[PDB]
Formats: structure tokens, sequence, C-alpha cells
């Protein structure tokens, strides 16, 4: 094989279809599963892997009391085909409390982070081996996407934080080459705080849709020269806005440039993606919790600012269930690049409090261009039956 | 490799001969098993698979209470190697209520339909990817085989129907080329009402005996032209009939064109093939419930009008034991093309009330043209041995 | 790959090595592992594969009770990489109470057995597919060897014997090339009863070292011509003697020609070897019931009648423990073929009644040339210990 | 492919990076786990895998009980890709209770060991088959590395000891070639006392670092010439030394060629490798018990005697932790050959005695030569928690 290029235009889409569902809790309650959060799909030329940090536990097993902390030496990063469950068997391809991981067309390439929050090592591990590592450069939290990387010609992206959950920190966009570090480039551009970028092929560059969690409610975009490595960046136009927590519809805005200054403060890994002057994009639909998910378009939300005019809505949780983090994959056609995206499912402690324990299920819909429904698709676990 | 032809005529048989058995319900009892109903089974060029819709639990849970219902958004479909039984390292292949799935010669096409009845969508996934999608188009239950469909030259077949369970419904034939659909075909011939069709090459068309659920205990014919996309439809000939319920073998008979009104509401997925003026078919022992399982030739079954003179006849589960849904699979041998099937052995609730769930196990039997016994091979598991 | 003609010479040997152990039954106290018994081994050119005949059952389930009867319609062929034990992953090949199978050197043949004693069907799969089937002839329990069968330039042989477990029965060889019964040989020679045969390949000819049930201790010898399908048999040399029950070495005896006529009513699946005027063999170290094994050869035992002269013995599993059936599997060297054997340790119901159930372990051994030890290795389960 | 010839420098390292851990014992509490101890890491060309020896029984299993023996007839050797745990599924490669396993380029070569302590045997297994096998010499335990052997050339390297656990025993290099033993080298240096061998290629040699356990703290050096098979041997340079028992820093030494005779008898696992002038090893920080785990270069630490000297330290499990037996393994990368290591990290009985088995757990870092941080990777099992 050679290495992906992805030169292929967009394909141009009408909604969303169902694809896979692993249906992890259920499971659990007969059967041994893994404990899971900040799960993520990609796909090399072949096929579609998930991905997801485990616990170092399985659900039915007392070390998953106290799940919810995000950062043990236990968490590893765990590969699966697309639909079946993270079981026994299931392999742990390295230690990691955060991740993100890619397919240059002729290997895998996985950047695992862990250690100590105040002096974390990130490993690059190419081809079944290690090849290059990292230290922290702020020590406070060195982090990165929770999905997966891209690579053109053989040079894979990556984006890294570290320093301020809420504050000004230090993000970085890496560039490796088989499993080696070539190149590291600054943030630059008007984004005030990037987090948990959402990144896709954009021959001949690549985009992501991050995540501000200090002053921002309307999302922050990193345009990624693979050329000379440079870097723009800002917020999306649409006066929608699809971060969480955030202000209603009729109390929103964005100006393309800087944060709009609403509920900014937190946030969820989102994502969104470009068609002409138009945007796709999910949110979940409680401006206030992890509840619910729904998608649509907005006429002209890309390139014009504030834009609410909004078409194609469909809902993939309703408003009465949980949901939690979100991810785009990219899958090469025929004649046209496709996107796609996963939901993640949480369940459990600090938000349903009859367990002790905290895991999580997901939801893959891809893009189409024929037609389709309507339905809701959520976890689906009677929290009142069996684990803890 | 190319694209499969099915040019060889059809092997001459003289029976059936012992091929698989998974016994999923005895190992339920004591090992973390799916719970499942609607199985079938394909090849593609070098192996069989085994399919069948899971219900998102293990048995021995206790989300498997209530598992009656056909449609939840939980249920997708489920594929292993033939022989190997539904345990947790399974692959989710898609999110689907009901199914068919069939190999062109290059790869895998499956399609999978859900969401909500009054709104389904069914998706079209070819080599592994998203390629095409289609909405309901009676808002009623939109609906397929439940078994294999099949490609000749590379455009594989597939039969849906939309509308009344019980009254004039919306059935079409779609033909589809690497997982685009490329034309539609809409029902036509006598024939008064179909389902769960039953189809098998016989170069260079296809053919299906499917389910009448309205006005007919007979079973009807659907004729698919691969050139011209032609549709043909009547109900087989054989006066004996294999629908379920019926009326006996000497209150029974059809002319092969019309239903024969007598106990047509209702029925079960079946089968049967051509065999010169001949006729192979199998259908449950009891003409009232779902018990039992024979096959047998009917003399002249094909060409002549009520025909009853039946020979060569085998019990595969007999008249005390539970059996369900059924179809044929054929597979390529070195000068002609074989024809077998598999039979869906439903346990459980509504029948059986000690537990509270419905699952089923499955045999599988191969034509031969050598010498064979007699025998039954049942699920096997005994209702009062563990779970619920 | 071109078909297997096993033409090289026999390795000259001076005892065996540990080769595998599978240890089933200590997992079953805390797994779930199936139910077996009747178990052998066969390698294709790469790699071997374990076999037994399933029970349709986990160990730990209550449908394992009453395991001691050999024929049900549950019972079906398990295949695993030898050393990886019977989890639920495995693969149930076909449906069988009695089974053969052995590689041509493009695929494997399996010939598996079921349905009703009085009239029985035997199944011929090859290369994955039905190929072939034929039904019984004697109205007698239609049996094999429950072990590999032997191809040569592409076709196999497969010895079965129809009718009396303890009288004239009617021994049969079968040829069958790519799936197909291409000539059936009767039984002739100075052989009064065969059973379970045990062969092996001799180029240009096949050798089984088979049970004699009826008259005697001594074993019987079956030559298979594959030129001319021509079939010469006899009676081993050794005046030690390989069967049990069996007299004591002092009051043993053989002709090389007519059943001993001492115990010979009974028996057990057993083998042996050629190695020039020499034997090497195998049997359980009591003389009464199946409890432990021992190896050595036997000076002048093939071409000298009442040959007792024995030397290199080893014990595999000691005086103080249970074995069972025992069989051989040759496998393809640089220079010569080796012979290699493997023990059943059968453990449970009908002679331990602390359980209800019947199942068992393995261990292997492969002839050597170097030098080795001595020591023992059974099954190792503490009966006490969970399971029943 | 060729065989592995091992020609490029050894690359130039900083120090470690987190590779895989396995979190064997966290899952035992919710799942069918095996015990294992003596685990170890090797890598084909494409991927590593690790291997253990296993007890034959799962952690909650009564057969568990009393696991702290290191030799019975039912420990056999199992591998899985790396970062996969050892479940029902995983395969058991050879009957041994002492091994050792590497890939000449061409397949993989498994030395297992077994019987009688006073008699036993060692099995050579390659590509599948048994090929040689050879028995005991001094007839009081013989055994070997328990870790990778390496070939160069295709030629192997192994090396066996035979005798005294705690006075002169009889120490033996073996070429072997394709399965076949070519050679035997007996010991030969001033190295006193050689055990489980810690070896790795320096093309175009192989150095070993092993244990001493009778008169020495530093440790043996065992130096392999390919070519004419000799042998030379000494003892580690550097002042601080890496065995356990030991004195502590301030009153330890070396000279290079003799044991330092200080708390000599006894030991453990251990490793160690040049650079230069220099050297990196690992040791537990106690200098007691086998408890946390650090590593270190120490500057002049190979060339000149009693070098105390040291730099760029990491502790991989803290003082608070349990550890065990440690190896290193090289893996071939694009200009130059990469060192890495493993941690044996055991848990159970003689040391905590709330439980009545004993197991392990395993992490394993590799070389680096970019940057990293700290932090501690144990077991992380709650002793508190289920089984036992
Ligand atoms: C999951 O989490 C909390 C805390 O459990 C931890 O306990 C420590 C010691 C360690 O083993 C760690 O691995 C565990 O995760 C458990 O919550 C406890 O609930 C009981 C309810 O009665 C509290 O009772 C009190 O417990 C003390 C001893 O701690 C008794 O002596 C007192 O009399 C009193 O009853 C207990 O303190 C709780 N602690 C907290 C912080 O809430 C929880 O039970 C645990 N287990 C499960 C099944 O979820
Ligand atoms: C499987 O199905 C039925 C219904 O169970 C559902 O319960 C709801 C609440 C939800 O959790 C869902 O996931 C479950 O599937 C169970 O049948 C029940 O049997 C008991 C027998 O005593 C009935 O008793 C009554 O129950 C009420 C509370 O519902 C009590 O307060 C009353 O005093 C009275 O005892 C119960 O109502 C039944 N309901 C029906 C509709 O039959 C069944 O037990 C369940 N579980 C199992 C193991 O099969
Ligand atoms: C395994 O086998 C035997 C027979 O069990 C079978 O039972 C039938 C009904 C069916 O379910 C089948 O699947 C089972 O395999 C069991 O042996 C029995 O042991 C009890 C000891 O008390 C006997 O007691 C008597 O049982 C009758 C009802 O059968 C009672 O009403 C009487 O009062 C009396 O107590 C029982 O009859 C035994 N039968 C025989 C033939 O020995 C065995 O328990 C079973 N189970 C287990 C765990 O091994
Ligand atoms: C694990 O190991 C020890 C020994 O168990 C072995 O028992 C033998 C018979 C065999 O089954 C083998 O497989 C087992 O491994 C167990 O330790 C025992 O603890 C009890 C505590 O009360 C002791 O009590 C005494 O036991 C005798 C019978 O042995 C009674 O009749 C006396 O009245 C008295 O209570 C017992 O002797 C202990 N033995 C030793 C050597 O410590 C341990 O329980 C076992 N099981 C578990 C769960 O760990
Ligand atoms: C992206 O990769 C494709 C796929 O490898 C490239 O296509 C080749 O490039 C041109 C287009 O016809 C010709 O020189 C070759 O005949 C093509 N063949 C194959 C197999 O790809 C494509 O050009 C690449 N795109 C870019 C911008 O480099
Ligand atoms: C990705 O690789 C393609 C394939 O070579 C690059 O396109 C070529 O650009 C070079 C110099 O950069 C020219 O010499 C060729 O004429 C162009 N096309 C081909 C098919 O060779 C492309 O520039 C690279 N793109 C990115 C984003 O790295
Ligand atoms: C169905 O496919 C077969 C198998 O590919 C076709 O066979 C080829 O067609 C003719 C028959 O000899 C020759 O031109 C080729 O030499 C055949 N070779 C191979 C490998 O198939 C067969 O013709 C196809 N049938 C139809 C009706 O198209
Ligand atoms: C299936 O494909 C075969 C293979 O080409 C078709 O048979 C050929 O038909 C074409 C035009 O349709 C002729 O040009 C060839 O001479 C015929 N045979 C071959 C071997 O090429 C066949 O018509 C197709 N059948 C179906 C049902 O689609
Ligand atoms: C058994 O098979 C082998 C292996 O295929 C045959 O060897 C060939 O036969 C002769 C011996 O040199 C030559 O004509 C070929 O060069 C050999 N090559 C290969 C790859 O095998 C062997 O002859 C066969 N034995 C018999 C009796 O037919
Ligand atoms: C197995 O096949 C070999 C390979 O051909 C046979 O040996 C040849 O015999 C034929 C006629 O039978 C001769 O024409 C050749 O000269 C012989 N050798 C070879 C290498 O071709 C052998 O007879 C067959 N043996 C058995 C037991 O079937
Ligand atoms: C070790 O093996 C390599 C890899 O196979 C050898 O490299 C070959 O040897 C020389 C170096 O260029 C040339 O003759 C060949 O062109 C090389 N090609 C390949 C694929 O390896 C290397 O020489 C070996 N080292 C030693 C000391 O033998
Ligand atoms: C490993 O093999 C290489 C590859 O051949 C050996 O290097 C060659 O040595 C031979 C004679 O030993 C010379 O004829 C060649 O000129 C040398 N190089 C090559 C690339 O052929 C090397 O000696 C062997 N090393 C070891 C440790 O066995
Ligand atoms: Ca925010
Ligand atoms: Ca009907
Ligand atoms: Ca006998
Ligand atoms: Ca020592």
């Amino acid at each position: 094989v050679e290495y992906r290029n992805w030169s292929k235009p967009q394909c141009q889409i009408t909604g969303f279809a169902p694809f896979s569902k692993d249906n992890s809790i259920r499971l659990s309650a007969g059967g041994d599963i893994w404990v899971t959060r900040e799960p993520y799909v990609s796909c090399d030329p072949v096929k579609c892997y998930q991905f997801a940090l485990g616990q170092g536990t399985t659900l039915d097993n007392k070390h998953s009391n106290d799940t919810v902390h995000d950062r043990i030496p236990h968490r590893t990063l765990l590969m699966n085909e697309l639909g079946v469950p993270f079981h026994l068997g299931t392999r742990q391809v390295c230690i990691a409390w955060s991740s993100s991981s890619c397919h240059d067309g002729k290997a895998w390439l996985h950047v695992c982070i862990t250690g100590d929050d105040k002096n974390a090592t990130a490993s690059f591990i190419y081809d079944g081996r290690l090849v290059d590592s990292i230290g922290s450069w702020s020590q406070n939290i060195l982090r990165t996407q929770e999905s997966e990387c891209v690579c053109i010609n053989g040079t894979c992206t990556v984006v890294m934080t570290d320093g301020s959950a809420s504050g000004r920190a230090d993000t970085r966009i890496l560039f490796i080459e088989e499993g080696k570090i070539v190149h590291i480039s600054p943030l630059a551009g008007s984004a005030q705080h990037v987090e948990e970028c959402s990144c896709y092929p954009r021959y001949p560059g690549v985009r992501c849709i991050c995540r501000d969690n200090w002053k921002g409610s309307n999302r922050p975009v990193v345009d990624i020269n693979m050329e000379d490595y440079s870097i723009d960046s800002s917020y999306v136009c649409s006066g929608l806005v699809g971060d969480t927590p955030r202000n209603d519809d009729r109390s929103s805005n964005s100006n393309c440039r800087d944060p709009n200054n609403e509920r900014g403060t937190q946030g969820v890994k989102g994502w969104a993606f470009d068609n002409g002057n138009d945007l796709w994009m999910g949110r979940t639909i409680s401006k206030d919790l992890r509840s619910g998910y729904e998608t649509f378009k907005v006429i002209g939300g890309w390139s014009t600012p504030n834009s609410k005019s909004q078409i194609n809505r469909q809902v993939i949780v309703d408003s009465d269930n949980r949901s939690g983090y979100s991810g785009i994959f990219s899958v090469e056609g025929k004649s046209c690049i496709n996107r796609c995206f996963y939901v993640e499912l949480i369940r459990g402690r600090k938000q349903e409090t009859r367990v002790w324990w905290t895991s999580n299920s997901i939801v893959v819909f891809c893009g189409t261009s024929g037609t389709y429904g309507t339905g809701s698709w959520p976890d689906g676990a009677n929290i009142n039956f069996m684990p803890i």
C-alpha cells in the first residue's frame, strides 16, 4: 500500500444513517465487560475499529467503585473491530489516560499520555513499536484529542494542550512521520482556548473544531497547513452554537472571531464540518447537562456570522437520555470521502447514584445521500438491573 | 476474485444430510450467550457464517425479560463462523430489527432496517462502509427477507415490503451494485401478499418462495429477471401446502394462481425449490402451531396444480418439539450448485411460561445425492434447568 | 500447495518427549468449558489442532448430568489449535457422535456420523461443504476411528464398522477423493473383529492397529493398499499384548494370526507402530481398568510371534491415575515423518461418583531421537473441588 | 523472510517510556484469568507477544490454593499478543515449569523443561513441531532463562543450568539450528554461579547479565561468541550493584572479576546493558525484599570497577509496592536496535496472607531518545477485594 492522501471531494449529504451500536452496558449486567470512557473510532483502508480508555477492571468488579476519576496509572487504550464489545479478549495497545490514533496508510500511530499530572509523558508507538516520546511542557496536565488524528502523505497531525483547564494554556500541533516527531507548531490566531480537538481531512489541509473551556460557548476552529506547518484559528460563525453549557437559541451568538463570552467555562468534546457556506453539526439537546443528541445543517452557518437558520434535523438520542463526548471520523469511498460520527453514552456515578461506577456505551452514524427516517438509540440499560 | 454468476446446474438430490447445530440454549444455562431470533446463514466463496438479530443482552441477564417483542432500538445483526455460538466476542455488524445479507463475490452486502415503525430507515453497508440508505414508503413497518439476498454479475437482489401485515401492502424488489441502489421494481403478477422472501439463484434469474400473511395458506412465488428487472409472481402448485396455519392434507389445495383462501391470515417464514416438474419443500409437522419439521419431494408439485403425491420424507424435528422460521442457502460445488436449509428452534416466552425470555437455536441440513437415515435434532434444552 | 504423499522414511526414535497438555478439567472448576470424550489430534502442513466430540453443554451446567451416554443428537465435533482449551468460542464443525478427520494437503476432510442407532447417516464434509453421505449398512451402530484418517496423493482412507459390538460385524474401508466416496473395500484377512482403528501412513500404504472387542486381547492389524484398494489383516505378534482387559504378562500370548481368546470381549482404543522387526506401543498399566499409561519397545515384537522382551519404558500417567482412549498422529519433518500420540484422561461418573458428569482431559507426546527423563502427567483435578 | 542477524548499532537512549500493562490481577477479581509467574516478552519481526508459565487453573478457582510452588506437572507456557490478558482462549504452547523462547526470523523456537527434579526433560519445539530433546545432566533441577533466547543467522542461543541452587553447578550454552541442537559449550571464565540469564544481541555476539545465587550480590556476565562457540564470563564493574539481597550503596562494591561475597546467597532475575563505558540497569528499590523498581545509568559502570556515580533515574514501581522478576527484550527499528524491559509484579501468598494463591501482573517500558516524566505503575489490585 502507499500513503493515504485524502484527495477526493467531500460527499454531498442529506443527513445521517444508523451504522453501529455496541450495547456495552446492557451486556455488563450479565457478562465480563470493561469499564470505559472517552471512546472513538477510526478505520484503516479496509475496516473500522472502536477504541476507548479502559479503567483497569470489569464493571461487575469491586475495583469499578469510584471510576468517575479521569486519571489513574491503570487506564490503557483498548482496540476492537467496530461492533464487537470490550470483552476480556480485548487488546490493551498501550498505557494511557488520554490518547489519539490514526492510520497513515501503511500502519497505525498511537499517541498515549500518562504519569503524574505535573510531569506527564506521551508515547508515540508506530507499527507496533515505541519510536519517540515527549514530556510535559507546562507541568499542568498534558492532554490531546481523545479521537483520531489524521495523516496526509505519511505525515500525521495531533494537537496537544498543557496548562490551565480554565485559563491561558499552551496548545501545540505536532507533526510526526513514521512515529517520529518531525516538527512542532505553537498555536496562533484568534482562538482563546483550545481543547479535545475534532479533526478531519480537507485536503491539502486538516481542520479541527475543538472545545473552548474558558471563555467560550461557541467552538474554536484550528486550520493546519500541511505544507509550511502554518496554523490559523477562529470560532464557528453559526448563531446557533454547539457547546454545553450554553445560552438558549434566542440568547445565543458568535461573530466567527472571538469567544461569545456566554457560559464559556466548562464544555464537552464536540464536532462540526463545512459544507460550502453551510455547516453540519451535532450538540446535546439540553443546554445545561449532557442529555440527548440531535444533528442539523445551518444554512449559511460557516460563512455568515450569527447564522441561526437551521434545517434537516434528526434526534439521535432523545431529550430524556444521557449522552457524553462526541467525535467525527472520515471514511474513503469510491468517489468522495464521507463524514461519520459517534456518540458516547455515559451511565452511572455522579449523576445516577444507585451504582458506584462509571462506564459508557456508543452509537455511530454515517452520512448519506439517500433517504432516512426518525427514531432514538440510547444506551438502553435499566439502572435498576444488576451490577452495584 | 471476480463476481459470482451462479452458472452451473442445480445438483440432483435424494434428500438431505446433517450439517451443523449450534446448541445455543443448552449452553446459555452455563455461559454468557446472546438472546436471538430470526437466524439465517450465508457462505462466501470459502466458508459459511451464521447470522441472527440479537436482543442487546445475554440470556442470563435481567435485561432478557420480555424479549417476545420483535422491534426495539437495541437489536443489531450478529455474524459468526457457522458452528461457533453467539458468545460475547461475537460481532454486531449493524443496527437492525430486520435484515438480509449476501456476498457478491467481492465482499458482503448487509441490509439492516431500524427506527420508528411508521418511519423506518434501511441501511446498505457494502465492503464495511455505509454506501446508501432508504426511508419507509408506506409508513407501516418497512421489512425484508430475514435471510440471504443473492447477487449475479455483481448485482444483488432484495425484496422489501411496507404496509399492512394483513392487507394490501407495497412490495418492491431492489437492485444494488457495490452497495448502491441502481433500480427499484414494484411487485406484479397474481401474488396477493408477499412477506419474508425465500430467494435462491436459478441463473439467469432469482426465485423466491415467500410467505402470504393475508389470504393464503399456499406460498407465493416471485420471479426476478436479472436482465430487464422484470417481475412475475404466483402461488406454488402443490396440493399439499407448506404454510402454518393450514388445512389438513385432505382439505388442502392450490391452483398455482390465487391464494387458496384457507386459513390464510398469519404464517411463518418458509421455503421450497423446483426440481423439474417436482418440488422439494419443508414445513412444520403440525398444521396449527410451529412444532416439528419434516421435508419431502412432491411428484409433479411444481408443474401440476393441486399435486398431493409425495415421497422421500424425513423428519428433522419430531412432532413433540418446537421449531420456528426457516430459510434456504445455496452453495457452489465443483459441478453443480447445492441447496441447503436451516431451522430456527425457538424456546421460551409466550409458549413456555416458566421463563420470561425468548431466544432460539438452529440446525442446518444440506442436500445430498448419496444415502442417509433417520433421527430428530431439536434444541435439546431442559426448560426446567436454570435461567429465569 | 499440492497433495500430501508422505514419502519420507520413518524417523528412528529413542522414546518420546512431552508436547502438550490442555488441563481442561482443572479449568472447568472456574470457567465455562465444554464436556468432552473421545478426543484426538491432527496437523495440517503448518500446525496441529485438537478435536473431541462435545456433549452440547458446559461442565458447570445442569445439562451435564448423565453424560456417560455415548450417543445423543447434541454431540458435535469441536476443533481448536492444539493447546487452547475448549471454551465457548470453540467451533462446532459438524453434528457427530463418532468421527475421523484428516487433511489431504489441500484442505480438511471431516467424517461425522449421527442419527438413530439402527439407521445412522455419516456425512463427508470437504473444504467446508457437504459433498457426499452414506447410510447404515447393518442397522446396528455405524461407527469409525475417533482419530485422524490419512490421505496419500489426494485419496483419504477411513475404516467404518456396522453391526455386533461383540459378534461378527461388517467392517469396510472407504476411499474418498475431494470429499467424494470413490470406492468401498470389505474387510479380508484373519482379523476377527475390528474397531476404533489406529491408522498411520507407511507409504505407499496405510496401516491401522485396531481394537478387537469380541474374542481378542491382542490387537488386529489392517493393511490397506492404496494402489488396488487391497486389504490384509492379522493380529500383532508381541507376546506382551496391548489391550484392556488382558492377561498378565506371564499368562499372555499371540501368534500374529488369530485372537488369543483371553479376556477378549471389551477393549479400549489403542495403538502401536512398526520399527523394523521391533514394535513401539503403549497400554494402560492396569490389566483390568483404564488406569495409568506406559510406553515401550518390544525387541522383535513385530516379526517374531509371542515376543515378550521389552525395553525403553516410560510411564506417562502413573499407576494411581485414570486414563482412557489413545491414538497416534504423524507429523512431517525435514527428513523423516515422526510418530506422536495423545492420551484421553477421563474423569467423573460411573467410576468417580461425587459428580454426575463425565468429561476428559488430554496429554500428548511426540517421538524423539535425543535424550529425556521420567515423570507423570495426569489430569490433575481435585474431584472434591467444585462442579456437581 | 530471511534469518535475523541483528546488524545495526544500539540506539542511544536518554531513559525509558511506558509501553504496556496487562492489569491481570484487577481483572481476576471479576473474570476468568489464569494464575501465572515468571513472565516475559519477545517480538517477531512484526509484533510482540507476552508469555508466562501458567499454573493449570484460573485464579478464582479452588485449584489456585498453594500456588507458591514453582514446579508441578501442570505448568505450561502461554502466549498472547502483548496487551491482551491471559483469558481462557489463551494458548498453551507446551508443558513447561521453566522456559525460554525466540524467533530466528523464520519462526519460533520454544524450549520447555519438565518432569521429575532429579531427571527432567527439556523439549525443543521449532515451527510448531518437536525436533529434539535433552535429559538432565546433574540430576538436580535442569533450568534455563525464563525470558527470550536470541538467534543470529539462524542459530539461537540458550543457557541452562543443572545442579546446586547454592553451590557449584553445571552451566552450559546450547546452540540450536532449526530446532536441532548443533553444539554444546560448557561455562568458562571467572563467573562463580550463573542463573536465569538475561541475554541480548550485541552483534556479532550475544551477552547475558545473569543471577548469582551462591556467593554474589554483583551480577555475572556471560559473553557468547557466535563464531567459534567460545565463552567468557565475569561480574559487572558498577560499584552500585543490582541484585537483591544486597548491601546498601555505601557498603557495596565489585571489582568486575569475582563475586563480591556480600549477601551473595539467593537473588532475583535481573538485567543490565552496556552503553560504551556506561551501564543501564534496573533493580528493586529495597535491598532486602522484592519491592519497588527503579532504573538508572551509572557513569563508567561498565569499564571502571566499583563505579557508583549514577544519573538519569526513574522509579517504575514506587517504594511501597511489590515487584518480582525482570528481563530485557530487543526490538529492531529503522536504524538501530532498541532495548526494552518488563517487570513482573507478584501478589499473594507467602507475603500477603489474606489469599491462598500466587499470581502476577506485568508492566513494560522501552528505551527512548526523546523526553519523558515521572510516575509509578504497580499492579493496582486491592488485596481486600474478592478472590480467596
Ligand atoms: C464504594 O465506595 C465507598 C467507599 O469504599 C471504599 O472503602 C475503602 C476503605 C476502600 O476499601 C476502597 O476500595 C473503597 O472503594 C463505599 O461507601 C461506604 O458506605 C457505607 C454505608 O454503611 C459507609 O458506612 C460506614 O463505614 C465505616 C467503615 O468505612 C463503618 O465502620 C461505619 O460504621 C459506617 O457504617 C462507609 O463509610 C461508606 N464510605 C463512604 C465514603 O461513603 C461503598 O460502599 C463502596 N462499596 C460499594 C459496594 O459501592
Ligand atoms: C419480568 O417481567 C414482569 C414485569 O417486570 C418489569 O417490572 C418493571 C417495573 C420494570 O422493572 C421492567 O424491567 C420489568 O421487566 C415481572 O412480573 C411481576 O411478578 C410479580 C409476582 O409477585 C408481580 O407482583 C406485584 O408486583 C408489584 C410491583 O410491580 C408489587 O408491589 C405487588 O405487591 C405485586 O406483588 C409483578 O407486578 C409482576 N408484573 C407483571 C406485569 O406480571 C417479572 O417478575 C419480571 N422478572 C422476572 C424475574 O421474570
Ligand atoms: C442428576 O441425575 C439424577 C436424576 O436427575 C434427573 O431428574 C429428572 C426428573 C430430569 O430432571 C433430568 O434432567 C435429571 O437429570 C438426580 O438424582 C436424584 O437424587 C435425589 C436425592 O434425594 C432423589 O430423590 C428422590 O427424588 C424424587 C423426585 O425425583 C423426590 O420426590 C423423592 O422424594 C426423592 O427424594 C432422586 O429421585 C434421584 N434420582 C435418581 C434416579 O437417582 C441428580 O440429583 C441429578 N442432579 C444432580 C445435581 O446431580
Ligand atoms: C487452602 O489450603 C489449606 C489446606 O487446604 C487443603 O486441604 C486438603 C485436605 C486438600 O483438599 C487440598 O486441596 C487443600 O488445598 C486450607 O487451610 C485450612 O484451614 C482450616 C481453618 O479452620 C483448618 O482447620 C482444620 O481443618 C481440619 C481438616 O483439615 C478440620 O477437621 C479441623 O477441625 C480444623 O478446623 C485446616 O486444617 C487448614 N489446614 C492448613 C494446613 O492450614 C485452606 O482453607 C485452603 N482453602 C482455602 C479457601 O484457602
Ligand atoms: C492521491 O492518491 C491517488 C491514489 O494513489 C493518486 O492517483 C495517481 O495519480 C495520478 C492520477 O491518475 C496518476 O499519476 C496515477 O495513475 C494515479 N494512480 C493511482 C493508483 O493512484 C492521486 O494523484 C493522489 N492525489 C494527489 C493530489 O497526490
Ligand atoms: C501530497 O502528495 C502529492 C503526491 O505527489 C503532492 O502532489 C504533487 O506535488 C509535487 C510537489 O509537491 C509535484 O511535483 C507533483 O506534480 C504533484 N502531484 C503528484 C500526483 O505528484 C501534494 O503536493 C502533497 N500534498 C500534501 C498536502 O502534502
Ligand atoms: C460464470 O463464471 C465462470 C467462472 O468465472 C465463467 O467461465 C469462464 O468463461 C468461459 C468458459 O470456459 C471462458 O471464456 C473462460 O475460460 C472461463 N474461465 C473461468 C476462470 O471462469 C463462466 O463463463 C461464467 N458463466 C457465464 C454465463 O458468464
Ligand atoms: C452474467 O455475465 C455473463 C458474463 O459476461 C453474461 O454472458 C455474456 O453476455 C454478454 C452480453 O450480456 C455476451 O457478450 C457474452 O458473449 C456472454 N458470455 C460471456 C461468458 O461473456 C450474462 O449475460 C450475464 N448474466 C446475467 C444474468 O446477468
Ligand atoms: C512426494 O512429494 C515430493 C514433495 O512434493 C516429491 O518431490 C518432487 O519429486 C522429484 C524429487 O526431486 C522431482 O521430480 C521434484 O523436483 C520434487 N520437488 C518437490 C517440490 O517436491 C516426491 O517425489 C513425492 N514422492 C513420490 C513418491 O511421489
Ligand atoms: C503417489 O504419487 C506419486 C507422484 O506421481 C506416484 O509416483 C509416480 O508413479 C507414476 C505412476 O503411478 C509414475 O509415472 C511416476 O514415474 C512416479 N513418481 C513420480 C514422482 O511421478 C506414486 O505411484 C503414488 N503413490 C501412491 C501410494 O498413490
Ligand atoms: C544483515 O541483514 C541485512 C538485512 O537483510 C543485510 O543487508 C544486505 O547486505 C548488503 C548491504 O547492502 C547487500 O549485499 C544487500 O543489498 C542488503 N540487502 C538487504 C535486503 O538486506 C546485512 O548485510 C546483514 N548484515 C550482515 C553483517 O550480514
Ligand atoms: C552472519 O551472516 C553474515 C551474512 O553473510 C556474515 O557476514 C559475511 O561473512 C561471510 C563469511 O562468514 C563473508 O563471506 C561475507 O563477505 C560477509 N558479509 C555478508 C553480508 O555476506 C557474518 O559473518 C555472520 N555473522 C555471525 C555472527 O554469524
Ligand atoms: Ca466552554
Ligand atoms: Ca398465511
Ligand atoms: Ca477385546
Ligand atoms: Ca545472589
